[PDB]
């Protein structure tokens, strides 16, 4: 009764960790597992074709638009039964990100990481900066940083994807989670005034973001933070904290993006969550489900994450013996969100995210009301052809 497992874990470290994880899954469930690895990028690029052909018993995937898309199409087996067994291990956000539009479960999540505002502890302590809970305080602090002669927010967007996070967090803070997701699915148009508010808020924020961002790699901005030339930096932990030297890492901390509209407080965050799915056309489903139940445990998460320094498991209360302090706080802060988004690139279709990358670079170049009008119009026209 062996199963096969389609895996996009092609880099050396995660490949080794996943292979180890499956040895433990066989040990626990008795189900032998053959891991079929495909180049990471290729795997995804071929996801649709892979699912409709002769897919493995189980596969690596992640939460977001495509998960729900493949589920609505009938390409994935629902795993409500798996969830009857593991559900007590996971909170409400973990549960939501694992369901299709039809309320059934299709994913078993394993880990995520956070998009939050990074700063140097020693700097805040010496200059007398207090962690800001609200937009008001956040702006006041940014203003104080400027007077103090410090770039408040290291910022970069030559990579194209980094600025999408700022769009996401402004939307989540101002319009909420349900609206952001609607926008991503194009159930709300890009010309909606909720979107105008986001860019309007950004116009204010942009006064405090590092200049020349369109020509800067995120590593160079992260290095400005590390070199104490910038007070803060908003991005994913596996990016900023990963870029820090071991020597400086102990000075690194973060807080969640401040509250703007108290109706949404800080209830939401981009925390891209990877997991596993059960391809309908896959074989040996009973056995597959047994492995998925093992995967849905704190033990599975801690085992897979041994050598992973940034990602954290979603199982309730899990603080793995190998976690660093950034990881530990990540667990606490992610665990406090009612719902977790998946970053723009996973929450909408790639064409759309890709269209937003350029339009956001354009806003960043000229953050004015006229550019906003142009951006909204261009985004909506793109969406009309993309979601037809």
């Amino acid at each position: 009764g062996p199963i096969t497992f389609g895996s996009n874990y092609s880099d050396e470290a995660p490949k080794a960790a996943f292979a180890s994880l499956m040895q433990q899954a066989t040990t626990s469930t008795t189900v032998p597992v053959t891991v079929n690895t495909t180049d990471h990028n290729t795997f995804q690029n071929n996801i649709s074709n892979y699912l409709q052909g002769t897919p493995d018993s189980l596969a690596t995937w992640f939460a977001g638009y495509r998960l729900q898309f493949f589920a609505a199409q009938g390409l994935l087996t629902p795993i409500d039964d798996v969830w009857d067994k593991i559900g007590g291990t996971f909170n409400d956000a973990a549960k939501s990100l694992s369901k299709g539009l039809d309320g059934h479960y299709y994913l078993v999540p394993l880990y995520n990481y956070p998009w939050v505002v990074f700063y140097n502890k020693s700097v805040f302590q010496s200059k007398g900066y207090e962690v800001p809970a609200s937009w008001e305080a956040f702006i006041a602090l940014a203003r104080k940083m400027q007077s103090d002669g410090l770039v408040p927010l290291a910022f970069a967007d030559k990579d194209g994807w980094p600025a999408l996070g700022t769009f996401d967090i402004l939307n989540l803070r101002i319009n909420g989670y349900d609206y952001h997701i609607k926008l991503m699915k194009h159930e709300v148009p890009w010309t909606d005034p909720g979107v105008t508010k986001v860019f309007d808020q950004w116009r204010e924020l942009a006064a405090y973001q590092q200049k020349g961002a369109n020509g800067r790699t995120w590593q160079d901005a992260a290095k400005a933070l590390e070199n104490k030339q910038a007070g803060m930096m908003f991005q994913g932990s596996n990016q900023v904290a990963a870029n820090y030297s071991a020597k400086n890492l102990p000075d690194l901390d973060f807080f969640v993006f401040p509250a703007i509209n108290p109706q949404y407080g800080t209830d939401y965050m981009d925390a891209p969550t990877d997991g596993f799915i059960l391809p309908k056309k896959g074989k040996n489903a009973a056995a597959a489900k047994k492995v998925l139940q093992y995967i849905g445990t704190a033990e599975a998460e801690a085992a897979f994450l041994k050598t992973d320094h940034w990602d954290v498991g979603l199982a309730n209360g899990l603080i793995a013996p190998t976690y660093n302090d950034i990881q530990k706080k990540s667990v606490a802060e992610i665990g406090k969100c009612k719902s977790v988004s998946q970053f723009m690139k996973r929450d909408t279709v790639p064409d759309m995210a890709n269209a937003m990358i350029k339009l956001i670079q354009q806003f960043i170049d000229q953050p004015t009301p006229e550019t906003i009008a142009t951006v909204q119009k261009s985004a909506e026209d793109q969406a009309k052809t993309i979601f037809r």
